[PDB]
């Protein structure tokens, strides 16, 4: 069976209602006041968190070696709470995955889960006419309105959804050390 308990648990705790002027996406909260949420999705200098505006205050757009985009923006927001540390569950390898589940938390769908399947390391991908790398995909006609949905296996948080086609669905690997603890200048 796939693991609901488990994605069901993570989206309680660890999901936010995130929306830019590109719209609404489900946000993975991962730790302390830092989140992530697909790179076109447009974050700015603020964000609407649940409806409240919120300062951004600071936006990573992860790139890898090649300077090719990986879709994930990772962001520390001005919010009181903070979130519960799910670093422990991320991957510290790219893998591929058994009978994952795809986790919505939005308005329209404020508590949505959908079983895709098997997951595969997939690579590069032509993302909307961006090269993109690092990506996961399944076999499961995803839909518009689920980009940013938490993709997760038991004990691990593997991914957040960020395309599709009607035909197959792609993720945006998360891996571990992606939130370690660390001077660079990077803007
Ligand atoms: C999520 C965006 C969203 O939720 O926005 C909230 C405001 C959608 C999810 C897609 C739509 C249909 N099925 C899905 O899983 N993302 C997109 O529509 C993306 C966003 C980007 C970039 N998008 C835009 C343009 C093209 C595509 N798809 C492809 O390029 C593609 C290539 C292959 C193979 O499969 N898809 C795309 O996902
Ligand atoms: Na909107
Ligand atoms: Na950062
Ligand atoms: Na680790
Ligand atoms: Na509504
Ligand atoms: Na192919
Ligand atoms: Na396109
Ligand atoms: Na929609
Ligand atoms: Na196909
Ligand atoms: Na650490
Ligand atoms: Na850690």
């Amino acid at each position: 069976g796939p693991g609901f308990d488990f994605a069901q648990a993570i989206m309680k705790k660890n999901t936010v209602v995130a929306r830019t002027e590109k719209g609404e996406f489900t946000m993975l909260g991962v730790h302390d006041r830092v989140a992530v949420i697909p790179t076109h999705a447009s974050v700015g200098e603020t964000i609407y968190i649940n409806d409240v505006e919120t300062k951004v205050l600071d936006a990573c757009a992860l790139r890898d070696l090649t300077d090719t985009n990986l879709e994930i923006t990772i962001v520390k927001l001005d919010r009181n709470q903070k979130f519960r540390d799910i670093r422990h569950f991320l991957p510290r390898y790219e893998d591929d995955y058994n009978d994952a589940v795809l986790s919505v938390h939005t308005s329209k769908f404020p508590n949505m889960y959908i079983p895709v399947g098997q997951v595969t390391n997939y690579g590069f991908l032509n993302l909307g006419g961006t090269p993109t790398h690092r990506i996961l995909m399944y076999n499961f006609p995803t839909r518009a309105g689920q980009c940013g949905g938490v993709v997760t296996t038991t004990g691990k948080v593997i991914g957040i959804h960020v395309g599709g086609n009607g035909a197959q669905g792609f993720a945006a690997m998360l891996l571990h050390s992606y939130f370690t603890d660390t001077r660079h200048h990077h803007h």
